[PDB]
């Protein structure tokens, strides 16, 4: 038989998936993030990508109904910049923040069960000791 | 600043995306493949994943309308087993076929501009010489 594997494929395909998000193409969920007194922000994304990086989004989005088009989801208790950085991680495999943001990002990462980011933010805080 | 990258992330997230396809969860496109006298087959998938692996699916799916839910797409001129193997490549980064399928798969890969698979099927046929 003939078998082939492209190792770079998942990297490349996520790169295009990130482009479609930035271009707001094929998106099926809009996250409206309102936190205390910070201004409300909005993030469009693909439920499949969010589901692939966060067990909490997967269950949030996998329900028996066939949702028709564009679902709005109200998100409480996480800052816009934290949500943004988590979304970016889901689409890029990387995340970046200043040394004083690390704590709020772990909170958000714990809240959405992004085990890779939790473990990393935990490593950082412990090393500052 | 603090920066983190998970190299395995895109692999892992595609693994979950493949699970959601096999479970027919969060799918927004059904490909109905009818070819000559072969029996008709159906494949559910996520437009975002197809778009990320095939320029032809991306343009096929990126149009000005906000499609509502589940689009059916009729696919002609490619065999069910070829379409299946291309879909599998989009979701897994790998593709497998017997030495006599390699020609029909390149046809399909050329038709959907999956440049990685075209280049590989071309390499194989030339080496059989």
């Amino acid at each position: 038989t003939f078998s082939y594997t492209l190792e770079d494929h998942t990297k490349q395909a996520f790169g295009i998936m990130n482009e479609l998000r930035l271009s707001q193409q094929l998106c099926d969920v809009t996250l409206q993030v309102k936190y205390q007194d910070a201004p409300a922000a909005q993030f469009m994304a693909h439920k499949a990508v969010l589901a692939s990086s966060s067990p909490v989004f997967k269950a949030m989005f996998t329900n028996g109904l066939r949702e028709q088009g564009m679902e709005v989801v109200s998100i409480e208790g996480i800052h816009p910049k934290v949500m943004e950085r988590l979304i970016e991680f889901a689409y890029t495999a990387s995340i970046s923040m200043g040394e004083k943001c690390v704590l709020h990002v772990m909170n958000g990462a714990v809240m959405y069960q992004i085990d890779s980011v939790v473990r990393a933010c935990a490593d950082f805080l412990v090393q500052q000791l």
